[PDB]
This record gives structure tokens, sequence and C-alpha cells, in this order.
């Protein structure tokens, strides 16, 4: 019912649309109440290496020798755009993954604001991962974040790990 557009990650089209994404951290953090379930045995892991992180979880424990983990990021973003326009573009970074198939795809709105989903599996040294992508363009009175959670584990524990991925991906909440 929502076509996607082919031309630019969301994050190169919000940049020529003249917009400055700020990564933002959690401690302090107010404009939007962001919930991420933490399964059993999960935790967050300190010094991440994910640039623009503002929380990761992780399964250090795991067999596989990919840690099942959870990412979540979130820009203010500074200039004005149409999040619906924008939002077409959120399939893109991920399709643009080697070997990319999907599995799943949505483009309807995600707790009242402009969302893509899709999941699916791709390449990444030498290994089949399995993951779950959103993209949701939240507004928090005057203000616009764009946040992005990815939920990746091994596609070798992708049934194992099926509870925790899930108790993520669905318990995951955006509020203003
Ligand atoms: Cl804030």
């Amino acid at each position: 019912p929502v076509t996607p557009a082919i031309s630019g990650t969301l994050r190169d089209h919000l940049r020529e649309k003249g917009v400055k994404l700020e990564a933002q951290r959690p401690h302090g953090f107010k404009a939007l109440d962001i919930t991420l379930p933490m399964p059993p045995r999960w935790t967050q892991v300190p010094d991440p290496n994910v640039p623009d992180a503002f929380v990761v979880i992780a399964d250090r424990l795991g067999n596989s020798v990919y840690t099942s983990n959870a990412q979540l990021v979130v820009y203010r973003l500074i200039g004005d755009f149409d999040p619906a326009e924008a939002i077409t573009h959120g399939y893109i970074d991920s399709q643009k993954l080697l070997a990319w198939q999907t599995t799943n795809a949505s483009m309807a709105n995600f707790d009242g604001f402009p969302s893509s989903i899709i999941e699916g599996t791709y390449r990444e040294n030498d290994m089949t991962l399995n993951t779950s992508r959103r993209h949701v363009i939240a507004t928090s009175g005057a203000d616009k974040y764009l946040v992005s959670l990815s939920v990746t584990t091994a596609l070798s524990q992708a049934v194992t790990d099926g509870p925790a991925t899930d108790a993520i991906v669905n318990g995951f909440q955006v509020v203003a």
C-alpha cells in the first residue's frame, strides 16, 4: 500500500534534504521514552564500538562466534522534511548489505509514527546473520528524532535466540 523508494539510504536522503543528524545518548535524554526489553541473560554492552550508539545489548554467554545483539541509535533531526516521505527510504540501508534476502517488510506506522521494518539475512565475515531493522521517525513536541533498532543473530542461532530477539523486536516501544 506504501511504495518504497530505491535511491538513497534514509540517512542520505535526510542529508540531501538539508537535515542534520545529531546522535543522542541515553543519560539525560527525555524527549522520548523508549522501551527496549532486555531478555534474560542479556546485558548492556559497555564500550560497544558501534558509532552513534545510544544503547547496545547483547547475550555475551551465547554459543556462536557471533554474539547476538541489539543496537539502538537515536538522532535528533535538525531542519524541516516530510517524515512519511523519508521513511520510504527505510529499507534501503539493509537492502545494500551483502547477499541481503528479505523475510519480512513493513512500512506501517509504529506507536503512531512513521516507520519501516525490514527483516532478513545477509553475509558478513563469512557468516550468515539474521537481522531485524526498524526505523522510527518520532516527534516530541517540536522536535523530530530518528530512532533505529537492529536486532541481529547468527542465522544458526535464529531459533535458539528467538525468544530474546522476539521480546526485543515486539516489546520495543517509542513514546514522546
Ligand atoms: Cl532530551
